[PDB]
């Protein structure tokens, strides 16, 4: 009857949207190459707050299929099977969520981290190019000679020392960068890598849990994954890359390098 339609009916239109919302976000590019991390901040919180909106359509709805169930249909099936449907999209919905939050942290936390090592890099060719000017150009006019006795060797070696701190403070957040670019296709596995779960996965062949340690084997059929637990192929956004990153701590070494060069110089001109 009436009734039933319009349950039906509803229900479709609901699991359409979470269908919808469902390919966004798996084949949602969390790799190297996508920086538009405040968008997808932006987009995020919006779908939250359509989400709180639509919890209550969908609580609605699964009373009305109850309500329907009391009476024994010979649709009873079709609607217990709609019922299950929702709950299970509606639930895998808010773990995606779970891989979206930790996905804009990590990440947003990556690129943070590499800007701040190209700040640091430019910082110390500055310190160059000036080493490079006091020991080069010419030193003869008296105005030269002058300003060298105006300046303060012990307070620029303290400015050396100030940096070897920050430095430091640098290595230690690369310990902690996540991988971004062993996420994209286009990448040469010479291994297999470390993932960290970052939701709940659950089917047949395989189930995972929340900060379940897995390996990547290799892409399946895209935006999945071929993964070791048991063996079988995941969405890639369930899982973190995690440390270490080798590409952020050798940057952070190269600089830590090209820094005592430079103090090395520094005294080399200054005693
Ligand atoms: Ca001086």
């Amino acid at each position: 009857l009436e009734s039933l339609h319009s349950f039906v009916a509803a229900a479709t239109k609901e699991l359409m949207w979470l269908n919808e919302k469902e390919e966004e976000e798996v084949g949602f590019d969390w790799s190297d190459r996508n920086t538009n991390m405040t968008a997808k901040k932006e987009s995020y919180s919006a779908l939250m707050r359509e989400l709180e909106l639509k919890e209550k359509k969908i609580k609605e709805l699964q009373n009305a299929g109850d309500r329907l169930l009391r009476e024994d249909h010979p649709a009873r099936p079709t609607v217990e099977s709609f019922q299950a449907a929702l709950q299970t999209q509606w639930s895998w919905m808010l773990q995606l969520c779970c891989c979206i939050e930790a996905h804009l942290k990590e990440n947003a936390a990556y690129f943070q981290f590499f800007s701040d090592v190209r700040e640091a890099e430019g910082q110390l060719q500055k310190l160059q190019e000036a080493l490079r000017r006091k020991y080069s150009c010419d030193r003869s006019a008296t105005v030269t000679r002058l300003e060298d006795l105006l300046q303060d060797a012990q307070d620029e070696k303290e400015q050396l020392n100030e940096y070897k701190g920050h430095l430091s403070g640098l290595a230690k957040r690369a310990k902690a960068v996540v991988q971004l670019k062993p996420r994209h296709p286009a990448h040469p596995m010479r291994g297999r890598l470390p993932l960290l779960a970052v939701c709940d996965y659950k089917q047949v062949e395989v189930t995972v849990h929340k900060g379940d340690e897995c390996q990547l084997v290799g892409p399946a059929q895209p935006s999945h994954w071929k993964v070791l637990s048991s063996e079988a192929a995941v969405p890639s956004v369930c899982f973190l890359v995690p440390p270490p990153n080798q590409e952020a701590q050798e940057a952070v070494t190269r600089l830590e390098a090209q820094h005592q060069a430079l103090v090395t110089l520094w005294h080399q001109l200054h005693v």
